[PDB]
């Protein structure tokens, strides 16, 4: 189950994720991702806007998702749910 989740990102500054194929680690409080409440810890990130998420270490997936959450605009996670 394939699911597409956009957030405007305007109410919150983060999304307010861990990451640990990769995955949801953890929802923070405060952020995008636990106010908007689609996405769940357990789901695999499979694509931030146009940046596939396949075959990429962990390191590179957290400097995508900070260069994304830094820029304005919003910002759509395509997730396999767990
Ligand atoms: C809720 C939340 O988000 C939180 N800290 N967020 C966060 C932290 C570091 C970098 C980025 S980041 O701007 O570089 N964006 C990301 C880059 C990589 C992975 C995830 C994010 C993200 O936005 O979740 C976002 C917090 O609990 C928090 C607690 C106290 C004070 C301030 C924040």
């Amino acid at each position: 189950n394939i699911v597409t989740v956009t957030l405007n990102m305007e109410r919150h500054h983060f999304l307010g994720i861990s990451i640990v194929g990769i995955y949801i680690g953890s929802i923070m409080k405060g952020g995008a991702v636990a106010a908007d409440g689609r996405i769940e810890p357990g789901d695999m990130l499979l694509q931030v806007n146009d940046v596939n998420f396949e075959n990429m270490s962990n390191d590179d997936a957290v400097r995508v998702l900070r260069e994304i959450v830094s820029q304005t605009g919003p910002i759509s996670l395509t997730v396999a749910k767990a």
